[PDB]
């Protein structure tokens, strides 16, 4: 069974899944300390409920919120929004790119114990258990990031929950992450190399898929095309069109790796970890929010000739296989 | 009146005050996410209550917990420990040395609003209002630290609450901070230049004191000698600056922001904890001939004048 912020669900209940999302991108404790940065907590909840309900109308049944402790994960927020939108949310453990000292001073053994607490016992005092481990790296894996990857591998092996990654500031990092994961004996079928739609290097994508990794083509709506005079948008969202990202889905299908593909928007309903009012910039690029995948990318791939049951396999079957602990 | 984690108190209730302390040195949300790092939340509470009760029995009536959001300040922990030990605790706003992105991406105007929120409205959803602003800087003030210092001055100017600082990685640095504070129009009498016992340059400290800054001699037991640091108190008294001295331990009862089990190292060096100032430093100064009344001025009068909001 798969643990969600409302409790455990069966594989049949997962449905159409977005595998790389967030309710809010923040920092530990920040939403509780300065909710007015988001207007108010109540406003953020309203926005996320409206957005998740729109995604639900368009067919979404589950999202994976990959927010870690250091990205400000507030599981009580996740649960409130999941319940009011009536959309399943899987919560994450792990470490993103902004660990505070209390995290980045820890050893691999200590990190392993922290992840196991959040998966096996619960997050904070809530009893809500994580269903995925998120890890993020920078171009060249730092010593501390290698400790995070090894601890993630150890926690996945103990619990069966999967690991999802991404690399910042580099269009490729999967080969370096995969080498660490395999040195710990982790099966590639437990790992999603996230944000792989940041590159057009098909050789790199196919070789990872061929080893059994999941390929997260999961920032599809992120494009600053038309926002050239806004340098902060270009840096965060890139200069490649959503179509260019989506066609990587077609390319991996066409090479026989339909079962290795996971798709998402990498959206959120508030963000404080970047420049002020960046939420408004993202919203102006993609008014559809989390509904971008079902409403625009799916029809786009159908128009290019991909059969509907292959798309159903990518959006339903693959994420259920990935999330189910094994 | 002075805001504490149990509400406002009058100056006369403040009493003997330790001006630079912590209950827990951590990171935002960490005690809530991994209480087992400290054994348990219950174990940290019991340790802190015992330690504060020991300090109270040695004469302490108030501590200033200078822990900021990014040092893991948990005002509900502070309120629980304050009530159990019957020691007043003043909580802090500001920014320490480990701001997360949601803080260090912010402008001076945004940081000002955040500090004002914590002073004027309350911390998180608790209604507990900060009574001091803490700012930490490193050797050569960074552009971000300068924004923090200016936001601190602006919040102080709007509320009357004082500012305490310190420079990590150097034995001086007060002049850098003073220049920024004065450029904002902040009175030196609202500012304590903390960790000033880390230098032996007596002429540097005397010059700051003559400009009206408070001098925080507040890491005395971290000589790991403490007597030499404590003689700086007598030296500043002899220069005529008794009214400008604040003394403390810079102690805590748990710490996760450094190496694992550093708390055990600290406890082995200073088993007196927060009672080190009243049990060791005060008798040392009296034995060196400082009158009782001068010691009461430093430990009672100066902190109340500093903490009392003064616009
Ligand atoms: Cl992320
Ligand atoms: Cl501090």
């Amino acid at each position: 069974r798969i643990n969600t912020v409302r409790g455990p669900i069966t594989i049949s209940e997962v449905g159409f899944t977005l595998t790389h999302e967030h309710i809010c991108g923040s920092s530990a404790g920040f939403l509780r300390a300065w909710p007015e940065f988001f207007g108010s907590r109540e406003a953020l909840v309203e926005k996320a409920v409206r957005g998740l309900r729109r995604a639900r109308a368009a067919g979404v049944r589950t999202i994976v919120d990959v927010s870690t402790f250091d990205l400000g994960r507030d599981v009580r927020l996740l649960a409130e929004v999941s319940r009011a939108a009536d959309v399943h949310i899987v919560a994450a453990t792990g470490v993103w790119l902004d660990p505070p000292l209390s995290i980045r001073m820890r050893s691999v053994e200590e990190l392993t114990q922290f992840f196991l607490r959040e998966i096996q016992y619960g997050i904070e005092d809530t009893g809500i258990r994580a269903g995925i481990i998120k890890v993020a790296i920078t171009g060249k894996v730092t010593p501390f990031q290698e400790l995070v990857l090894r601890a993630a591998a150890r926690a996945s092996l103990a619990t069966g929950v999967p690991v999802i990654t991404h690399t910042a500031g580099s269009q490729r990092g999967g080969e370096q992450q995969a080498a660490i994961f395999e040195s710990e004996g982790l099966s590639p079928s437990r790992v999603c190399i996230g944000h792989s739609d940041e590159t057009d290097d098909l050789s790199y994508l196919t070789a990872l898929a061929a080893r059994g990794y999941l390929i997260g083509l999961d920032r599809i709506p992120h494009s600053a095309i038309g926002l050239e005079d806004n340098a902060s948008a270009t840096a965060f969202m890139g200069s490649r069109s959503w179509q260019t990202r989506a066609l990587l889905i077609k390319a991996l299908i066409d090479q026989g790796y339909m079962k290795q593909i996971l798709v998402s928007n990498d959206w959120l309903f508030g963000i404080s970890s970047y420049v002020t009012n960046f939420m408004d910039v993202m919203d102006s690029v993609n008014p559809d929010g989390m509904a971008f995948i079902p409403l625009r990318v799916i029809p786009f791939l159908r128009e290019k000739g991909i059969p509907q049951e292959t798309l159903a396999g990518i959006t339903v079957t693959n994420p259920a296989r990935f999330l189910s602990p094994t």
